[PDB]
């Protein structure tokens, strides 16, 4: 179940599972944030049964897998180099790549810079966005800077999370004082039945500011955690045991290297301009969510995926569910991905 | 056993144990670097069966305890203030502060700080340096700046591996490379099988050169995993599960948090300024190593002992054992920390 592996002298942690015989297509599965291997707790079993090898990898920063402080370790391209090192260690020619949230982008930029490796992806919650990393409202495909986009066009004297979260100061600071509720707190709230009482608080305008007045985003010198909320008991599909677990693993792992993805978007912005134009011609597939946050943000670039994605076999939405798809809606997940892959040869 | 603890904000994490009557002195005890509540796993058992309700805490950047990115977050006061927070969670006005390694400055400096709630304090490995932090053959007590000392006088193009350290870059780029090699690496050259296999290969100068042409010090450009020895053999006293315990603790956590102790050490030295002259008045002991580097960088430190420490109640040279004095002689240290606790009133 558990492996170690090195990726060119990266540690990365792993569960996988497979048919007995150990054979069948490789199928990798990169978790987002604030997650881990664990998120795809219900997709393993289903994809090891049909037939499928599938590895749940800790990103870098994350569980078991390598920690660093530097920055440059946590852009794009060392996230995607170390998919390749996974499918190396495994002596796979190609793979099946399923990302969600952060996942999604090194999912997506993976079959971008490596297609010959790559027999299909799967981004979900965050649509292909090229060299923009996130598609916004804005900038679906990252067609200005993403830092200044974010100040200006997303509050007054508001302060987008990302780039708080960029700071890795404040952020990490309201974290400790108490990590297991902050995880809670960040969970409910871009969940599902989170997202729908937050509407049903009605007492409808235009997405592109209703970001602003929103979750993700707050008023200089405030704290993220003073817009969430908590449930008053603990949802059917994030019980205490799985809040555990995450606040078990990041207890231990800290958010440092987690944060850091999101410090280095304008870096990763940068360093795929050289890919912009460029088709991404692996098959591809997106699974969004109705709630979902990723989903409404690039909402753009998700109706022009065909014109990025030739071999684009189709949006998938998943209604009722919010931003942590694969775990509000195991069962239909796991029927898109056994459909996808199912169609596909490896 | 398990105890988490919330130090005005900040999460530690602990192992208690203590008479079923859960009464008796408070004895804390302060891990070093890269160690763990853990490497006083054969002191717990003795402390608590002595009578004392023993807890050993995870420092903040260590096991499971609160993991930070900024540096200002692991400066001595910073710790310390964690040791307060230990205490008062235990309603404990007094306590007895053990330190090894980098716990003994926190525990020095927890004394010098906070005397009225220090019943006595005893450092292992690392004699009190006053500002110093850590005394070294040139600079006992901090007289000169800790940076630019490590610069000149250490090192012709050489560097001083704590500089490198404080660099957190190369340093955590070769661990990860092969973390549980990097800690069997370090753990058995600085040991005291280690030391006197490294002296054995005679084929004795000047003490403060030693350093130079020695482990903990590397030439401009390599890197400090280069000058290390590993045994033939897993030495008794520290097996494979040991290894593998520390192996999972630091695969979890990373070296970031940790590394960050070193870094701040100027500003340590500076932060302590307003503090020179002032007597450490609680009752003080030190047990060194003979072959232990910090028993021996800090050996002008302890020659002057009572000229800072009035209370001081002596040094205790533990011969044949190295740097990992309290795991490589742990009855021996039972037998030192029993007699000075047990003469002490709390």
């Amino acid at each position: 179940v558990h492996r170690i592996l090195n990726c060119r002298g990266t540690r990365i942690h792993a569960v996988a599972d497979s048919p007995p015989d150990q054979q069948g297509p490789l199928v990798v599965l990169l978790h987002g944030f604030p997650e881990s291997w664990y998120s795809w707790r219900h997709q393993i079993p289903a994809l090891a049964g049909a037939g499928y090898r599938v590895v749940a990898i800790d990103q870098r920063g994350y569980g078991r897998s390598s920690k660093y402080r530097v920055q440059k370790a946590y852009r794009i391209k060392e996230l995607v180099g170390d998919v390749v090192g996974v499918l190396d260690s495994y002596g796979a020619e190609q793979a099946f790549v399923v990302g969600h949230d952060w996942g999604a982008p090194v999912a997506w930029t993976f079959a971008w810079l490596h297609p010959d490796r790559c027999a299909g992806v799967v981004g979900i919650s965050v649509p292909f966005a090229g060299r923009g990393v996130i598609g916004l409202p804005g900038s679906p495909f990252g067609e200005r800077r993403p830092s200044d986009y974010h100040l200006e066009l997303a509050g007054p004297g508001r302060v987008w999370y990302q780039d708080y979260f960029a700071v890795q100061d404040g952020i990490i600071t309201e974290i400790e004082e108490d990590l297991r509720g902050w995880l809670l707190g960040l969970t409910y709230t871009v969940s599902g039945e989170g997202m729908m009482a937050a509407t049903k608080a009605a007492v409808s305008m235009d997405p592109i500011d209703v970001i602003r007045a929103g979750p993700l985003c707050m008023a200089e010198g405030a704290r993220l955690k003073d817009a969430f909320v908590y449930p008053e008991t603990m949802p059917a599909w994030f019980t205490e045991a799985d809040l555990d677990f995450y606040t078990g693993e990041f207890e231990r792992s800290g958010f440092g290297g987690p944060l850091s993805f999101y410090h280095n978007i304008d870096n990763d912005w940068h360093d795929l301009a050289d890919q912009q134009g460029k088709p991404l011609t692996p098959p591809a597939l997106f699974i969004g969510g109705q709630y979902d946050v990723g989903t409404i943000w690039g909402a753009q670039a998700i109706e022009r995926a065909h014109e990025v994605m030739p071999n684009y076999r189709g949006t998938h939405m998943i209604a009722d569910v919010g931003h942590w798809i694969q775990q509000e809606a195991p069962e239909e997940t796991n029927r898109l991905l056994l459909d996808f892959l199912g169609g596909l040869r490896p």
